[PDB]
């Protein structure tokens, strides 16, 4: 039981089997989902649920950077991070992640950049969910 | 472990936050929504991308245990309600309703096919223990 003080929820429904839908329950996000080429699916037109941990990991980890940032009242440019998500079999037979984050901060010293990747990387909540499970490889440039 | 497949995305755009996966096939904007003092309800959010995510990774692993066993059902169902709160770090975290619908079978052999599909899901691998997940089925 993990108790806090819930801010804000949202909810999705996924249905349509292999030829799988999702939907966020306000109709915001809503498309197909495929098994990609390298899984043994068709093709690489479509979104699947490691491309969905992609996107929303890297927008999580620059929400939180950004929002480090202006607490600290520190004068940055626009901040980039990439999420990088492999999927692969584990001990069990069951599948499992991996994630490379990369993230720019121009106009800062390394060392500032280094502090604040840190706190980004605990305010972030896909950061707090993995923590100790999966490996997250996680680097900072200052370009 | 032997990475069977790799995918990126990357995130920017400042206050007017931009999502794109390596390939193009999603991009999308971002903006907080308006119960995290955001100004509506219109965009996506990183926690609606793991709703849909966690949804879909669970409903995919699903049906795998059910083909795998031959075993037949209606078309599945999956959602996952997506709670966000402040954790002690001082940083944020998840919660989950993670809720699985299976047609067509007892309520016994879908609890049996849940339960195996949450040893599959990768995300329910990756967050197991870090967040609650509360985890049900029904038949109907």
């Amino acid at each position: 039981h993990h108790h806090m003080k819930t801010l804000y929820t949202i909810g999705a429904t996924a249905t349509g089997g292999r030829n799988g839908h999702v939907k966020s329950d306000n109709g915001v996000l809503e498309f197909e989902v495929r098994y990609p080429k390298g899984l043994g699916g068709a093709n690489d037109d479509y979104a699947n649920p490691e491309m969905l941990f992609a996107a929303g990991y890297s927008a999580c980890f620059d929400s939180a950077l950004n929002l480090v940032i202006k607490s600290a009242k520190i004068k940055t440019g626009e901040t980039t991070v990439t999420a990088k998500v492999g999927i692969g079999q584990i001990e069990n037979g069951g599948f499992g992640l991996e994630v490379e984050l990369h993230a720019n901060i121009p106009g800062v010293t390394i060392e500032e950049a280094q502090d604040l990747i840190e706190k980004a990387h605990q305010v972030c909540p896909y950061s707090n969910a993995t923590r100790g499970n999966i490996e997250v490889k996680l680097t900072v440039s200052n370009n």
